[PDB]
């Protein structure tokens, strides 16, 4: 609900800005030693926050729903972290009895509290959606109410509902049933409060009344007495070793029988299960049967609520343990039974401590029974050393571990000696339960597929017809892997979906852990990460392991899943073929794909071809499927067909056929070798039968059409248009050289690619030379290249006033190398190597004038420093006299708190500055146009640690500023002022301060020379004392999120000044604009991945685009040759690019998802991501823009068939009079 709030149906916070809680004690019968306002309880609250509510949204219920779901999330909040009961049954009574004072609250029946003018407030609001309605409307929003009530409830937590699970949350009914007036609700919370006060005070004197003699206790008894019955005289008005003495809470510190099955449901009436991870993790059948109901498999003996001394729990559990070590009893003990004792006693310790995700109908029992004994037992220690329930729980299970796992050896055979019993204790019960289920389903399914697959590798070895060598075993270990039925692992599901749900939660964990900003890892108590999930999950997200794909790559044995290495970080790809139906592409760890790993396209009985090896290595791809009188089509592998309509058709699979060609071609030059150019030489054939087929097309176009222009000619216009789609709206030479004058290019350039691949697979004056050679190298060496190359080419021009010419120059290298020997005894070669050489020696000249200038300057500076300021200047200025010649020169032979910076709209922008396998991303112009020239100077002063820290985040603040107040007037520059131009600001703005962290982060994607310097100088600033990489980029890392310097750190401190920035562009340009709500949220949850965010922009920009494009055309079009070709000639020019960067980001995007920071490309996260193709991560775009949360707002893409033929129709015209326009342009000149 879009409200001074944001966009919440789990918990809220967001409505909450208006009126807070507070007025307050919190409420957790006053204690005396030697108003009529007794009826209201204890808690008297919560309330001011749905008190005067009368806030200008009124008109809507749904505002009401929300204030009074938060008054009721906070009430819940405060009475969980409140109420000491230390027993969950008490805390869901008191969250209910809290339910049912705001049910008489809302509904106003019987409100008598001692708050003013409330009724009113409520009445105003009942009037305006206008108290049987009121009640009606409390019964209707019941559910929603104990819904978000006891959301802050702890898992652990039991419901009575005698008329249960986290205070009865998950039951699909209210629960418990209060329609009771208040009057007896509070009579019982009343008479509940006093018996619970009396077990108080016995509690307190059975520590003081032993310790002090006894008297006082009795005199206070005494008193309590009188106060009761003082209570109840008013009451006319109702007709109206070996146990916790060590206590050792341990800190983790890791580094890098009847039928059983897997149950995944959710817990049932008596089998299996809890409701938040149902269908999401499996039972193991060994954990459903642990042997506490194991008291004789039923209750013979003696009952198990009789435990007056811990002692009595430590022998009862010890007897558990050791009948569960008899039901493993059938080398074995090594691998086999000593895992399944750990996972039994880690079993043992998750339930014992409240972290048990699993219910067996005696769970329940078996929980309630622990807490009342726990409560019962343990009073003193719940001056933070000795007192502490949960933590209680968890520190009597860590003292008395050792004493159970002894147990349960003596009971399952295993007596010493075995896996003196040192360091026997298990250290894997610190993980969490959820990982220890995972690990172990997995090693099963490891178990059954290495069981299915040794046939397979022992039988067709040899070829990584055949009647059953490979076939058979093949078709078998696929029916298993693929199968809707499952097998033992799963519950009745295809393996896929299994895995897809744990990975699902596996990420929620990861996302959950990662947004808790609470100190988690690193709180030392080394690094003693404390014993919570959130902390592990932390110091799995610092390690890397984000993914179950690597985590358990990790965590696994080796040369367990088979005799074949099937890595679990390795995704295969496979087209299903059963029901798993519609043959949808699926990528999995290489265990679970279809066939075994290595045996692609082997397990058929079939040589791997080439064209088969090319197709599987991911690269040299020309993603064109060439399907064939008739066109031969050379139709897209991804959209099929859907003057005539064949030949329009085909001129537009043909252009884009040429323009996609041509950029892979071009791409190529730019970018072992045996079979780099066996699939490059494949590439280079399968173009050329396009090229072919396509000449064979435009022939028959030509002829059926009858004129068009001929092919060389749209050709010609091909390369113009290209040409000036860089320079928009020297070039003569230029455009000469590049393509002809007044269809044979490509035949150069394939001829260029294939003596590209030669080359590849291969890879006086005379004595003037060397005289020249030595006497430059007794002139010092660096870079002699250049004087070598610079010197022969000078006197072959002098000499000569075409193999000669090589020829001479490959003769002489013989001398070189004799001179070399005698001294050890004792881009074109004419101007672009002249600018090199002035650049190196501008480069070395202006580094020792730092340093000259540096000596005797470092408040302003006087004396000395102003005369080598002035020396700097001048030749600063003398040195740029030259540049400009040059630059000139260069570009002529060919083209291919207030600062000092621009503002400029650059609406294009393909990729240029990447890392790199980084293929197919592209920089959005707002990343490229980012403003670094500040941050220049400031690192280059090079001059004291801590100095140099403050330094960075000033200009880190004052980037951020100036970036905010640029970005901000830029969108609003124009005629648009409404809300739309604030929420595209507004999302600009966030991307560029992900950017900015992402550059102080070190995960940018951008490799220009900024960031080169950017990181390079940052990595030496935050090196300590060590070169590790990890170290470095993680130290870098906490100055970021974690460096508190009340505590306002820097991310909220950079983000304090993008807001000052916007503020200033607010404040200076109807007659009064106020601050945005995106822009006051002063939240910012966890980043997207770089290239997420790059394309969710590309998205919103190309969306947006299509829409301003197609409106055009439906007005200027669809009735006209100077007007609707614009519009054609635009709209078809900007597409070519679009369908370019968007299949390079699907190729990108393809191999990203899913992957963690080592399985992956870059070492990036890109855990979070988890849709199967990239427009199906898009799809979830739908939705205007607001805030954060969303920034694509793509819509009305599909619903265009009309258009068409005038467009191309005026297309040829545009070709023709353009071709026309060579009369001027190339004949004469």
């Amino acid at each position: 609900g879009y409200y001074r709030k944001n966009i919440k149906i789990t918990v809220n916070h967001d409505s909450g800005t208006n009126d807070p809680c507070d007025r307050p004690p919190p409420y957790g019968c006053a204690i005396i030693l030697s108003e009529n306002v007794f009826v209201p309880p204890r808690r008297q609250r919560c309330i001011n926050n749905l008190e005067k509510l009368n806030v200008d949204k009124i008109r809507d219920k749904h505002a009401f729903l929300a204030d009074v779901l938060l008054t009721a999330r906070n009430e819940g909040e405060r009475i969980v972290q409140n109420h000491p009961d230390t027993n969950s049954s008490n805390v869901c009574n008191a969250l209910e009895r809290s339910f049912a004072d705001i049910a008489d609250i809302i509904r106003g029946t019987d409100l008598w509290k001692g708050n003013s003018n409330l009724e009113q407030n409520l009445k105003q609001m009942f009037a305006k959606i206008r108290r049987k309605l009121r009640e009606d409307w409390w019964n209707a929003n019941r559910q929603k109410v104990w819904e978000v009530i006891t959301c802050g409830a702890r898992s652990n937590d039991l419901l009575i509902k005698r008329g249960c699970r986290k205070c009865g949350h998950y039951e699909e009914k209210v629960t418990k049933l209060d329609y009771v007036p208040q009057f007896l609700r509070w009579l019982t919370e009343w008479i509940e409060d006093f018996y619970r006060e009396k077990q108080n005070l016995i509690d307190d004197m059975e520590r003081h009344r032993e310790e002090c003699t006894c008297s006082t206790c009795k005199d206070k008894c005494k008193k309590y007495c009188e106060c009761v019955k003082k209570w109840k005289s008013e009451w006319n008005q109702k007709n109206k070793c070996n146990c916790n003495e060590s206590g050792i809470a341990s800190v983790e510190q890791e580094q890098i029988k009847n039928n059983k099955n897997w149950i995944w449901k959710k817990s049932s009436g008596k089998e299996g299960g809890q409701k938040e991870y149902a269908n999401t993790i499996g039972l193991p059948p060994r954990t459903q049967s642990l042997c506490v109901v194991c008291l004789d498999k039923g209750k013979k003996t003696q009952e198990l609520k009789n435990i007056r001394t811990n002692s009595e729990l430590l022998k009862e559990w010890i007897i558990a343990a050791f009948h569960e070590g008899k039901n493993l009893k059938p080398d074995d003990n090594g691998k086999k039974l000593c895992k399944a004792l750990e996972y039994s006693f880690a079993d043992y310790g998750d339930l014992i401590k409240g972290t048990s995700i699993w219910d067996n109908e005696y769970t329940k029992d078996l929980e309630l029974n622990l807490q009342k004994i726990f409560g019962k037992l343990f009073r003193k220690y719940i001056e933070q050393d000795t007192s502490y329930l949960d933590e209680l729980r968890e520190s009597w299970w860590n003292t008395n571990k050792k004493y159970i796992w002894l147990a349960m050896k003596h009971g399952a055979g295993m007596n010493s000696t075995t896996c003196s019993s040192c360091d026997d204790i298990p250290t894997i019960d610190l993980i969490p339960q959820y990982l220890r289920f995972l690990q172990e389903w997995v090693e099963h399914f490891c178990k059954q597929r290495q069981e299915k697959v040794k046939p397979v590798i022992e039988n067709c070895k040899s070829c990584k017809e055949c009647k059953t060598e490979c076939k058979n075993k093949c078709e078998v270990y696929k029916k298993f892997i693929e199968d809707c039925k499952g097998g033992d692992g799963t519950a009745g599901s295809s393996w896929v979906k299994r895995w897809d749900q744990i990975y699902k939660r596996y990420s929620k964990y990861i996302e959950d852990a990662k947004r808790n900003r609470k100190a988690g890892t690193k709180n030392c108590g080394n690094k003693c990460v404390q014993s919570d999930i959130d902390s592990f999950f932390k110091h799995l997200i610092d390690i890397g392991l984000t993914t179950p794909s690597s985590y358990l790559s990790i965590v696994l044995d080796d040369n367990i899943c088979g005799a074949d290495k099937a890595p679990w970080t390795t995704y295969t790809t496979y087209t299903t073929t059963e029901k798993c139906n519609t043959a949808v592409v699926v990528n999995v760890p290489s265990p679970l794909g279809n066939t075994p790993h290595g045996y692609k396209y082997a397990c058929q009985c079939k040589i791997p071809t080439n064209e088969e090896t090319c197709d599987d290595r991911k690269e040299y791809m020309n993603q064109w499927s060439c399907g064939s009188d008739n066109y031969e089509l050379c139709k897209y592998n991804g959209v099929d067909v859907k003057l005539d309509d064949k030949d329009v058709t085909f001129f537009n699979l043909f252009e884009q056929w040429n323009k996609e060609i041509q950029y892979q071609i071009e791409q190529y030059m730019t970018n072992n070798c045996k079979e780099k150019c066996k699939c490059y030489s494949l590439w280079i054939e399968k173009i050329n039968d396009q090229w072919d087929k396509q000449k064979d097309n435009y022939n028959k176009f030509q002829r059926k059409q009858i004129k068009v222009v001929s092919l060389s000619n749209f050709l010609f216009f091909s390369c113009w248009e290209e040409y000036i789609q860089y320079f928009n709206g020297d070039t003569f030479e230029f455009l000469i050289k590049k393509c002809g004058n007044d269809e044979t290019i490509f035949s150069e350039k394939l001829n260029n690619a294939e003596k590209k691949c030669k080359e590849n697979e291969s890879t006086k004056i005379k004595n003037a030379i060397q005289k020249e050679t030595e006497l430059l190298y007794e002139y010092h060496p660096k870079g002699f290249c250049h004087a070598v190359q610079r010197s022969f080419i000078d006197y072959k021009n002098m000499i000569l006033g075409n193999a000669w010419w090589k020829g001479i120059e490959g003769e002489m290298w013989d001398a070189v190398r004799c001179a070399i020997t005698k001294i050890n005894k004792k881009d074109e070669d004419q101007s672009v190597s002249w600018f090199k050489e002035w650049s190196e020696q501008f480069c070395i000249e202006r580094l020792q004038y730092e340093k000259n200038i540096r000596d005797a300057c470092t408040d302003k500076i006087q004396g000395d420093c102003k005369r080598k300021c002035e020396e700097y200047k001048k030749y600063i200025s003398e040195k740029k006299q030259e540049w400009d010649k040059q630059k000139t020169k260069y570009e002529n032979k060919y083209v291919g708190n207030k600062s000092l910076c621009h503002e400029g709209n650059d609406r294009t922008w393909s990729k240029k500055y990447i890392k790199k396998t980084l293929e197919g991303v592209y920089v959005p112009p707002r990343r490229q146009q980012l403003c670094l020239y500040e941050l220049f100077p400031i690192i280059i002063k090079n001059n004291d640690i801590t100095n140099a820290k403050k330094e960075l985040l000033e200009t880190l603040q004052i980037v951020a500023e100036r970036e905010a107040y640029y970005l901000w007037k830029q969108y609003h520059a124009h005629n648009d002022t409404t809300y739309l131009a604030h929420k595209k600001a507004c999302c600009a703005i966030r991307g560029s301060f992900y950017d900015l962290e992402d550059i102080i982060k070190g995960n940018d994607l951008v490799h220009d020379e900024y960031t080169k310097y950017i990181d390079s100088k940052l990595n030496e600033i935050f090196d300590s004392s060590n070169k590790n990489d990890i170290e470095t980029k993680r130290a870098r890392t906490d100055w970021w999120e974690n460096e508190a310097i009340d505590p306002k750190t820097i991310r909220q401190l950079v983000w304090d000044a993008m807001q000052s920035g916007v503020r200033k562009a607010i404040d200076e340009e109807k007659p009064n604009e106020n601050f945005p709500p995106c822009m006051g949220v002063q939240h910012i949850g966890i980043a997207k991945p770089q290239f997420i965010r790059w394309l969710e922009e590309w998205t919103n920009e190309f969306c947006e685009k299509y829409t301003k494009y197609f409106e055009d055309m439906k007005s200027n079009c669809n009735l006209s040759n100077i007007e609707c070709k614009k519009a054609c000639a635009n709209y078809t020019n900007w597409l070519n690019p679009k369908r370019i960067e968007w299949n390079g980001m699907s190729n990108y995007y393809n191999k990203i998802y899913r992957k963690s920071n080592k399985e992956s490309e870059d070492g990036k996260d890109y855990s979070m991501i988890m849709e199967p193709t990239v427009i199906d991560y898009l799809n979830k775009c739908n939705g205007e823009i607001n805030g954060n949360y969303i920034c694509c707002s793509c819509k009305n893409i599909g619903e265009y068939s009309e258009h068409k033929m005038k467009c191309t129709e005026v297309y040829l015209e545009h070709v023709e009079e353009q071709l026309k326009e060579i009369d001027n342009a190339i004949k004469d000149y």
